DNA sequence: GATCTACTAGTGATCTATGACTGATCTGTACATGAT
DNA sequence: ATCATGTACAGATCAGTCATAGATCACTAGTAGATC
């Protein structure tokens, strides 16, 4: 596909933050995205001065979308990303 | 009725598994050469 | 005139080598238990 990849680790550092997000040697995008989403919803509940809510998950989105009633409606995609300083995959 | 062996509690050293620094490798641009 | 080949330079990433926390090992006082 060139666009799509499976993510493996060389080194499980120790207990490692991301161990809970593993489905083998493979980092699970859906687990990570679910915990991310959970945290965001938790904090969003604690916002009392702004009308902000979490939008229902859109299929094919790497984001957690917020609807803000700043009277007018504003949508904010909070996109979970992994940063890699290695050289770009061959497909590029 | 006292002294040597088997076990428990307690302390502290020694050994054993993980993050940070340095050298080695890789990729590409600028330039010199050689071809039409 | 222009385009392919080889060298230096530059920056970045990757692979290989030391300080720190937890586990393990050694020794001693105190017991009980067995012997004289």
């Amino acid at each position: 596909t060139g666009a799509f990849y499976l993510v493996k680790f060389k080194r499980i550092p120790r207990g490692n933050p991301l161990s809970h997000f593993l489905e083998g040697e493979v980092l699970s995008a859906t687990k990570m995205l679910s915990k991310f989403r959970k945290i965001i919803k938790e904090e969003v509940k604690e916002i009392k001065d702004i009308d902000v809510s979490v939008e229902k998950e859109k299929p094919g989105s790497p984001a957690v979308t917020l609807l803000i009633r700043n009277p007018e409606e504003i949508s904010v995609d909070i996109i979970l990303a992994l940063e890699s300083k290695g050289s770009w995959p061959i497909s590029t």
